[PDB]
């Protein structure tokens, strides 16, 4: 589901939809969310409404739209979770970071914001949310369960705002060595965190996966909202 009208343009002229949900009261700081591999879809929707509820601003941009505009899939339906991967597996992952930068000017400058903007990302937006923070348009950046990031190393010493990851214990995509290439690397520069939750999956803050882990999920939101409280005004 998409906000009827929003049009983001990117750095190479490519336009993109977006859900949007204004505060409940102006002026706040805009959070712009980096949707999972499944697209803006029911987790996306809950996501904004919920960072509505705690006093911000919300925009998830339509990540997809390179490649088949208004994806939202339901990963209840083995169909729906077939595509969703073939999406993943040829997504542009430069270009992804430049439409999120495109996204955060366009928050930046909403009528409501405080000029304050932070990223929220899950899954594939988790991934991109380190790589966001690397290039340093965002004021803090947060990462759940994103894949691969003991392959993105050389770009720690690159974060100059504060940037939060909370990843499963028992996340197959990031097995122990992957584990501890991470917890070290990202050790290094005190502006990064990482939390490791033990006994939690891949996609244990989403709620509805088998994966979902209530108090994990709990601690990690709790932990989310409190690092981007001091964005608000």
């Amino acid at each position: 589901m998409l906000t009827e009208g929003i049009s983001i343009q990117s750095y190479d002229g490519h336009t993109f939809g977006a859900l949007v949900g204004s505060p409940a009261k102006a002026p706040a700081p805009v959070i712009v969310i980096a949707h999972e591999i499944l697209g803006v879809n029911a987790f996306m929707r809950e996501t904004v409404s919920w960072l509505v509820d705690q006093g911000y601003a919300a925009v998830c941009p339509d990540l997809y739209a390179r490649q088949a505009p208004g994806t939202a899939l339901d990963p209840q339906d083995e169909a729906q979770r077939e595509q969703a991967y073939k999406l993943w597996q040829a997504f542009d992952m430069e270009a992804g970071v430049g439409d999120l930068e495109a996204a955060i000017r366009y928050a930046r400058h909403l009528p409501y914001s405080n000029g304050k903007v932070g990223l929220v990302g899950y899954s594939l937006g988790g991934a991109l949310a380190f790589l966001v923070a690397a290039k340093g348009c965002v004021d803090r950046a947060v990462g759940y369960c994103g894949v691969g990031l003991e392959k993105q190393l050389d770009k720690v010493p690159e974060v100059k705002h504060p940037a939060l990851f909370h990843m499963g214990g028992q996340d197959h995509f990031v097995p122990a060595p992957s584990r501890q290439l991470i917890t070290e690397g990202f050790g290094a520069n005190p502006l990064l965190q990482v939390h490791w939750y033990e006994g939690a999956g891949h996609s244990f803050a989403r709620t509805g996966s088998s994966d979902y882990v209530a108090s994990a999920a709990a601690l990690a939101n709790e932990r989310t909202l409190d690092f981007l409280a001091p964005l608000q005004s």
